[PDB]
């Protein structure tokens, strides 16, 4: 869907960025600092569900730029697995979130989170 | 969610930049340029449903900035109905691209983008 590489690279950085925002606003929530509502937060995840699906289609063959590192396309297989098992966590936040277990639920956070980290700390320019 | 307004700005501005690529990409389709797969455009619409709620409410008190005229604050009312419209018709493209019908699709895209159209000729600064 993208004219230019610069298109694709600017989709993914807006969904990268709209994720950020619908995942770190539930530090609070996950820490005690502000208050669990369940539907509030199951309503949240599902947009974050949403969101989370959406970059990866944005660094197809062609998409070089931005702080992608290079190495995305030249170990597309191991690129894949960090995706695929930060979409995998992002299921069992759901299924947390849809339980309205806050233990789990704070679990479930930090494992997405560890999964963002993990995926940087290989394939994101400093 | 934002802890400074430039926050705000970020994500309405990354959340629009979504729709209109989730809204654009079927430019194609509809003129016939491209093939019509109702299910391909049935979970693009799923996508856009869910992008297109997103932006209202980073236009929140207190949120001046970016290419936001301030009469989207101080005419709450009106920016309300025409971010209402927009919603209502992305019911109906979705509800067209649900029943699998490029004749429905196109009229509802069209109208859509009339609606997108309306609010920047009021909205958004030059
Ligand atoms: C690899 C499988 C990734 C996972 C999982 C996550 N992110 Fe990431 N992120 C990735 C790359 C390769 C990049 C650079 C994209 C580019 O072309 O510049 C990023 C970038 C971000 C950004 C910055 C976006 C911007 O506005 O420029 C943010 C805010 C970001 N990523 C956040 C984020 C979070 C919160 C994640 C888990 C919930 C997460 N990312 C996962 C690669 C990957
Ligand atoms: C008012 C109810 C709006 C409707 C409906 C749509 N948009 Fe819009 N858009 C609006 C404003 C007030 C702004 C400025 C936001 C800011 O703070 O800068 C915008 C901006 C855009 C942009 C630019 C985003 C960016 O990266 O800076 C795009 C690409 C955009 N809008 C597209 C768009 C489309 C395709 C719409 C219908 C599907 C649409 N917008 C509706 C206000 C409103
Ligand atoms: O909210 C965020 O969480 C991850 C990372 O900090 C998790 O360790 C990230 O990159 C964000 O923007
Ligand atoms: O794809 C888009 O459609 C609307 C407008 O052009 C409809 O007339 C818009 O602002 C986009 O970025």
């Amino acid at each position: 869907q993208f004219a230019k590489p610069e298109d694709a690279v600017k989709y993914r950085q807006s969904a990268l960025t709209l994720m950020a925002s619908h995942f770190g606003r539930m530090t609070p929530v996950v820490k005690g600092q502000a208050p669990y509502d369940a539907a509030q937060i199951k309503a949240n995840v599902e947009v974050l569900k949403t969101l989370s699906a959406l970059p990866w289609a944005a660094f197809g063959p062609g998409t070089e730029g931005g702080d992608a590192r290079p190495e995305i396309w030249s170990d597309a297989a191991s690129f894949k697995q960090k995706q695929q098992a930060f979409q995998d966590n992002i299921v069992k936040l759901s299924a947390a979130a849809d339980a309205g277990d806050l233990d789990k639920l704070r679990a479930a956070f930090g494992d997405v989170g560890a999964s963002c980290k993990a995926c940087h700390d290989a394939y994101r320019k400093k």
